[PDB]
């Protein structure tokens, strides 16, 4: 009877709990917060947060859900994004009398993620780990169209990547070591 | 809707039975035809003219659909296959269709894919999809395919997804050209 992705206690405390973060690295430092808070809950290594821009408020945040949530549309981007639409009451993020909006996230989006970011009315987008970051630790990122960036900055969305980016790398380095079935207490 | 604890996109009564309802439908236009069944069902309640069903590929038993949510559920990734493939997920409960001992999965879709949905596709385990209007139809009633990679379709075909075009496309577009003269 509905799409139903439940979200884990972690994720339900960042989207209940008001927040203003200015800068880019303060945007970008809370959203690789959630990554490693997202991997302690059994989800993958992303997670994404949507920002009014100018002001920096929080409207909302996502992980990945795939496994927990058997569904595979559930990449962080996707929860993100649509969970900021549910909570503003409006499929249209850029909708009129709204503040423009900024999907920070921890890697560059793929291609189903990319459609999203351009159907959701986000303005700019900012990304973390690059998509060959991601690749190497066999997370695809699927076929894109050729620049791809070029893409959405065509459609009037600002895009910024490798923000952060090492601090994203070592997250991303850390999942793998520990996404093995040998028990490693360590993990 | 709205919820502090979930990413909630409620269905329509017609689709909650059309997932709740038994349904085995063999041939290929026995499946495009009930989806397109569902694009008429999902204007009246108030969404866009798409539609979209997972079938087990061989007997054509119907595993999930889904329709266009966008404006009443507040969603702009509520396509039609995000919803099918989605609810297919959850009722086999994985997150991979093409899971070890899961039959062969098909999407069958009233349109082809726009981008987003391309990418959903890929990701979902389905070995088949069916689509019935083209992108060019889908792109002549003002609704946007976005930027896909050149030959979308090769991608699919060359992850060992097939690629079935124009299937009761004719049906398909008597629907659009209507939803589009009623605004
Ligand atoms: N490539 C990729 N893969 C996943 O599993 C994701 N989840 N959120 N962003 C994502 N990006
Ligand atoms: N292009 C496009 N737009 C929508 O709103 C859809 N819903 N289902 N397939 C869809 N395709
Ligand atoms: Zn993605
Ligand atoms: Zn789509």
């Amino acid at each position: 009877d509905a799409l139903h992705i439940g979200l884990p206690p972690f994720l339900v405390q960042a989207n209940n709990e008001p927040r203003v973060l200015a800068a880019p690295e303060a945007r970008m430092g809370y959203v690789l917060e959630l990554v490693r808070a997202n991997i302690a809950a059994d989800g993958g290594p992303f997670a994404a947060a949507v920002f009014e821009r100018d002001s920096g408020l929080l409207i909302a945040a996502g992980t990945q859900r795939v496994v927990p949530g058997r569904c595979s549309a559930a990449h962080a981007e996707i929860l993100a994004l649509s969970l900021a639409q549910a909570k503003l009451d409006t499929h249209d993020l850029s909708a009129d009398g709204l503040p423009a909006c900024e999907l920070v996230t921890s890697a560059e989006p793929c291609v189903m993620c990319f459609g999203a970011v351009i159907w959701s009315g986000v303005r700019s987008l900012v990304c973390a780990a690059r998509s060959d970051d991601v690749e190497a630790i066999g997370f695809d990122e699927g076929p894109r169209p050729e620049n791809w960036m070029g893409g959405l900055e065509a459609r009037g969305i600002t895009v910024t990547t490798g923000l952060l980016r090492d601090a994203a790398c070592a997250l991303l380095r850390e999942y793998n070591a520990c996404n093995g079935v040998i028990y490693n207490a360590r993990c």
